[PDB]
């Protein structure tokens, strides 16, 4: 994972962890 040291009220990096996950999510998803 890495990243995301700091989100308790910020989410700086936490966008992006998620970036891998809704992307592929979405691709094959009803969009």
């Amino acid at each position: 994972s890495w990243l995301s040291k700091t989100a308790k009220k910020l989410e700086n990096s936490a966008k992006k962890r998620i970036s891998e996950g809704i992307a592929i999510a979405i691709q094959g998803g009803p969009r």
